[PDB]
């Protein structure tokens, strides 16, 4: 059966509206939106990470930074954009892109991941380049710079190109959790929010630890629950264990 | 590239069926969920609100009417309203419905919450009008009758209509989180599942706190994730915050 | 309005790439979930589950079995089978199928569950008969013998007909929860996600309790959210509370 037509509805029968027209911005991103949202079954994966003994690393390396006069201050999502770009190491099938008629897959040999920053304009999503090559002191140089750049708004355009996988980090301003769309001509999308501290069972009793609510959306096309799952354990298993760096 | 079919297959060889036709009801329903599934790309943001104060506040104002012979019960859920109409009056975006070209954007000034209200036919959405501009009580004597309504099935197609936004709350039969769909034209509906006392971290220990699941779903088209975040925030701290009325 | 094309980004300029053709399997199995993906509009339903008597229920009546030299390991996945079996007796709208064009839906009189299993080719489902009529002990029978034959490639065309709906438990592997998709014709399916010990409130104090994270996508068009909720609700109840067999 045909698709019923969009709703027609005089909302000035209800009291005052003001129609305003979207920014070209808003418009692009609209229209890969629209696009993403029916050619790619998503499926989302949902889990939570222990990173107790990570905040304590990143807070030593700090100040440790500090004292060496290095100008750089640690934040959690470098330590993320690593453990996914390990991750994309142990499973390239995620390092990929579906070809549009779904026949063939291009597996990626280079990782970069774009990460979501957030403007007076609202989230862009600049792409950092050669991740699993690059330490946590260069990224977190890379992100104050470009995050700034984005804050002002002279973001280039290539400096959003060639990404293989998004990170998007709101837990900074809410949400426990959530499902966020893929970001095509990639494959998957780790969502991360805030962090809690939690009651965790270790086997006789509950001690508190830092968990961190990730999650994982993904092209159902491409990957199966089964290797969501390996591929969210495999970072929640990295991030719970880094300590270099 | 061209979609496969719906599967065909002859039930029938397996045991007994019964092919029955949907209702009239469920018919329209079934059409718009098909168009507005295809055309608004959601994104869903979870959430937990503290509503430790404010069911103590319910119950005791539930004993103060009780004693002055008032004959009004104040539910859950027309708290969940005022937060509502509250986070749409500060974040406009939200209160709004897009064009179907995807390219005009109207702000709506009036403020008209749905509420789902389940029937011997199902869940309902009825339609409270000016929720920014009413209190508790005259909320709460709404609700009363128009659930009457819904549950008898006598409403009239007018007090279905002129929605801004729509709260869904399923937790009295169950579900920790759920991902609803939006209802076109609006852009955004808040899922309400079933509160439990949680352990929660105060700085020092962990102490024992009504937590309620909420869940927001929304149209990307027009909300980003930061947005929604931002959003679902006002929502759980306003409602967390209400000792009035 | 029209849709955006496909992006066509010429990845070799960021680096290496390798291009790989998708199997057969693979083929089909992204154009049926292309397809559920579109037509179903999904909702998704969280919940958890107190598993902590099942489980020493299981290994009492494994260490039972292998003292009576039944020769029958039994898995936790027979119990939900058997749970899911008495919610769809119980609620006979979620065994069933919508037609192609939406309108009519066929009831099914008969329970066949599929159950996702993992391959050297990926997840793949396949259904088991008259699950309402059979008892734990036969259900892992069959579960251990058709869980082999899939591991080996050997599923017949028969092996795979006749689900009325689809369980995928991806718990071993991770998640604290997911998201699946709808397995068209059948309306909804159950995810299993990674059971975790709890802190549960009894009323004066939290209990370590062992929580079973369960999750339920169905097709809106079928199901409307408050029934969603009546049959997880019912899952976890039966699945809580079994302790025979």
């Amino acid at each position: 059966p045909g698709m019923l037509p969009w709703p027609k509805v005089d909302f000035s029968k209800f009291g005052e509206i003001e129609e305003v027209e979207l920014g070209r911005i808003q418009k692009i991103s609209g229209a890969n939106l629209s696009r993403n949202w029916v050619m790619i079954p998503h499926v989302t994966h949902f889990d939570k990470t222990d990173i107790t003994e990570l905040e304590a690393f990143r807070k030593q390396q700090n100040e440790e930074a500090a004292k060496r006069k290095l100008d750089v201050k640690i934040t959690p999502v470098v330590f993320i954009m690593k453990a996914v770009a390990a991750a994309l190491e142990q499973m390239p099938r995620f390092n990929s892109s579906l070809s549009e008629d779904g026949q063939r897959l291009t597996l990626k040999k280079y990782i970069n991941i774009g990460v979501a920053v957030d403007t007076p304009n609202g989230l862009v999503v600049p792409v950092f380049k050669d991740v699993n090559k690059k330490g946590i002191i260069e990224l977190s140089r890379e992100l104050m710079t470009i995050s700034k750049k984005a804050r002002d708004g002279k973001l280039t355009a290539g400096e959003m190109q060639g990404g293989c996988f998004t990170i998007s980090s709101i837990g900074g301003l809410g949400t426990t959790h959530f499902a966020p769309i893929v970001n095509a001509p990639e494959v998957a999308i780790l969502g991360v929010s805030k962090s809690a501290m939690e009651p965790v069972w270790n086997g006789k009793e509950f001690v508190p630890r830092l968990m961190l609510p990730i999650s994982l959306s993904f092209d159902h096309r491409v990957i199966d629950g089964a290797d969501g799952a390996r591929f969210i354990t495999i970072i929640n298993n990295t991030l719970s264990d880094i300590r270099r760096l």
